[PDB]
C-alpha cells in the first residue's frame, strides 16, 4: 500500500498546529515529479502549499490540513502517537484520521490517475495548509485571498476531512454548521478559603450559569442542519494553593450553531445569561467560522458513484459533525464536498483507523478524478 | 523606629514561600539566643522548625507560628513588589504582613524586653515555629510536638499569634477551630471533538450540575461554639487549550472547614452520595489538614482578656471562626490555646497589609500576657 508508506511518513511528523514539521514538503516532492507546479504561501506562523497540473479549467482542488490536535495524556497514549504503527489491523497514531491518512490517498490518487490518464482535461489541484485545527487566520483562508486576487477559480474542491459514520463513504458533506468561540474571563476576589466573606469565589458564582449553559437549548436545527451545539472545551482557575479562593476563572467555550441563529443572536443570549446570575466578566469571541452550504453538483454525483462502484454503499449527505476549510472555499463559488475515513476517533487518545480502508478510499479518489476529469 | 517594626521589615523581606525559611527562624533564632533561649532547630524532611527555650521549669508558656506564608504570583496586581515591604499612608504592605510575621516580630520583642524587665521570672519561655504551616503540614509543628511529647517535654499554654482580630486589634481571640478536609476530585471523562461530543464523555458537563449542588449544599447549621460547615473550591482545571477538543478529566480541589456536628467521615459519604447521585466515574483523594479542636477557657485567656482591655480599652471575645492553625497540634498535649494577632482582613490576599499603628500594641499586649502568666 503506497498510501499507506506515505501515510507512515507524514504521520512520523510531528505537526501540532500550527506546525508542518516537513509533512508539506513531503507532498510537494511527491506532487513535483507528476507535474505539478510547486508554490509555498507562507503566513505568519502557518505555511501553505498551492499544488497545481494543468492551466486550464475545470479545476478539481484536494484540500486538506497537516496539523493535528494535541496528543494529551502521553501515558493514557498505548503507543506514541507521532510513533505510528498496525495493531489487529488498525493504524494508530495522532492524524491517523483527522487527516493524515487522507493526505497521503489524495497524492497517491493523483500519481496513479496522471499515470493512466495523462492527457486528461482541467487541472488537478493542492490546497493545503499547516492550521485548520486553530485560529485559522494565517491558513487557507489567505491562500483563496491570494488565488481571488489573481482571478484563479476553483470549480470542485473535495475536503479530505474523515466524513464517514459507520463504513467507508456513507456520508458525504456539502456543508457545515459555524463554529463561535469564547473565552470566558469571571471576576472575583483573591482571599482566604476561611474568609469568604473577605472574598468573591468565581468558581462558585459561574457554577449556577455554566450548569444552566449546558442545559439550554439553542435551536432544534432545521432540515440541512442538526440543532446548535454547546460545549466547555477548557476551564481554570486557582495555581494550587489549597486554602486560596482564586481571583479569576477562565473559561473557554464554542458554538457550533445551524443557519437558524446567528453569531450575534448567541453572544446576546450569552451575555444574558451571564447577567441574571450577577456575573462580573469579559468575554472574547471569535467567529471561526460561519455555516455553509455548497450547491449539490457534478462533484456530489462524481462522488456518488465513485463510492458506489468502489465499496457498493449509496452515500448520503450531511453538513454534520465539525467544520472545515470548505468554510474558506465555498465562497469563491466552488462546489465543496468533503469525503475521507471514520470520524469515530478523531480528536481522542489512541486515534486510529482501520487499514482496510486506506486502499478503497485511495481507489474512490482516483475514480473521483476520472470522472470529472476523462 | 519600632523595634517591632524594623524586626518585621527583616523577616518581610524573606521570600519565605511554604516551606522555604529563608533564614526567618535563624533571624529569630539570633535574637533569641541572646536572651537566655536555647535554640533547637529541627529540620523534618524539606521543613525546617524552631524550639527555643528558655528556662528548664514549668509553668511552660509557648510562642507559636509559622514563617511560611502563601504564594504571591507575578499577578502584576500588586501595587509594591510582595518581598519588597513598604509603607503607604501607615500601612505595611507585603505577603505574609499580616500572616504572620508582623506578629512573630512582636512575639520576639515582647520576649526581648520581658527578659529584660522581669530576668528572674518563673516557669520557662519557648517559641515553636515552623516553615510549612500553610501547606501539607505533616514535617512541621506536628513533627516538633511528636518530639517533644517523646520526651515528656509539656507545654502549659500556647499562644498562636495567627491574626485572630475583625475590625479592631484583640477583639477576637480563638481558644478552639473547625476541622480542615481537602480533596482532590478527578472527574474522568473521555477525550474527543467538541463537533462529535456523542463519541466522547464531557467531564465539565458531568460534574456541572455536581459541583452547582456541593455550592448549595447545607452541611450543618453548626453550634454555639463553632459556625456552620463550610465548602470551597480553591481549583479547578480541564483541557489543555485546544478549543475543539473535550477534555479527558476535570480535578475539582475542594476543602470542609467543619464544625463538631459532623465527623470527616460523615462529609466524605454525602460527597460521593451526591457524586454517585450524579452519575459520575471519579476518584478522590482525601487528605484531613486538621481536626476541630476546643481547648478550655483557663489562665491564659484570663491574661490575654486583661492584657489587650489594658493596652486597647476593647474587651475581647472568644471564637472558633477562620481557618486552622497550629494549635491543631497543640492542643492534643493539653496546653491550653489562644490565637491572639493582627486584622485578617487581608490575608491571603493581593496587596496584604497591616494598620503599622497596631505593631506596637500588640507587642505590649504580648510582654503583659508574659508579665501575667510568668511575672506576678
Ligand atoms: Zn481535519
Ligand atoms: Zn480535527
Ligand atoms: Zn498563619
Ligand atoms: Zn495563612
Amino acid at each position: 500500500s503506497d498510501t499507506l508508506s506515505l501515510s507512515l511518513e507524514l504521520l512520523q511528523q510531528p505537526s501540532v498546529t500550527p506546525i508542518d514539521h516537513t509533512c508539506q514538503t513531503i507532498m510537494a516532492d511527491r506532487l513535483a515529479k507528476v507535474g505539478f507546479h510547486i508554490e509555498p504561501m507562507r503566513f505568519g506562523d502557518v505555511d501553505n502549499l498551492w499544488a497545481r497540473r494543468g492551466t486550464e479549467g475545470p479545476v478539481f482542488c484536494f484540500a486538506g490540513h497537516t496539523d493535528v490536535v494535541p496528543t494529551g495524556r502521553l501515558d493514557a497514549w498505548n503507543s506514541d502517537p507521532f510513533a505510528p504503527e498496525i495493531r489487529d489491523g488498525k493504524l494508530y497514531g495522532r492524524g491517523s484520521a483527522d487527516m493524515k491518512t487522507a493526505l497521503a490517498a489524495m497524492v497517491v490518487a493523483s500519481e496513479r490517475f496522471v499515470a493512466k490518464h495523462p492527457n486528461h482535461k482541467g487541472s488537478i489541484a493542492f490546497l493545503i495548509t499547516s492550521d485548520e485545527e486553530g485560529p485559522a487566520v494565517n491558513g487557507t483562508v489567505k491562500v483563496i485571498e491570494t488565488l481571488e486576487k489573481r482571478n484563479e477559480k476553483i470549480t470542485w474542491c473535495l475536503v479530505g476531512e474523515p466524513s464517514s459514520t459507520h463504513k467507508l463513504g456513507d456520508i458525504v458533506k456539502n456543508g457545515r454548521r459555524g463554529s463561535l468561540n469564547a473565552v470566558l474571563k469571571v471576576q472575583g476576589k483573591q482571599g482566604h478559603v476561611a474568609y469568604p466573606h473577605l472574598a468573591r469565589n468565581p468558581i462558585h458564582e459561574a457554577s449556577p450559569a455554566l450548569a444552566e449553559l449546558c442545559q439550554t437549548v439553542w435551536d432544534n436545527g432545521n432540515e440541512y442542519f442538526p440543532a446548535t451545539s454547546f460545549q466547555i472545551s477548557n476551564i481554570h482557575a486557582g495555581t494550587g494553593a489549597t486554602n486560596v479562593i482564586p481571583g479569576a476563572l477562565e473559561v473557554t467555550f464554542n458554538f457550533r450553531y445551524s443557519t437558524e441563529v446567528t453569531a450575534e443572536q448567541l453572544k446576546q443570549r450569552v451575555h444574558e445569561i451571564l447577567d441574571k446570575h450577577g456575573l462580573q466578566y469579559e468575554i472574547v469571541w471569535n467567529l471561526s467560522g460561519l455555516p455553509f452550504l455548497t450547491p449539490v453538483g457534478e462533484l456530489v454525483n462524481a462522488a456518488q458513484t465513485a463510492i458506489l462502484n468502489v465499496t457498493g454503499t449509496e452515500t448520503e449527505l450531511s453538513t454534520s459533525g465539525g467544520t472545515s476549510d470548505g468554510r474558506f472555499i465555498a465562497p469563491t463559488g466552488a462546489q465543496v464536498l468533503e469525503l475521507g475515513v471514520l470520524n469515530a476517533t478523531i480528536h481522542q487518545i489512541n486515534e486510529h483507523v482501520d487499514v482496510h480502508d486506506l486502499d478503497p478510499l485511495t481507489d474512490i479518489y482516483e475514480q473521483i478524478l476520472e470522472n470529472l476529469l476523462a
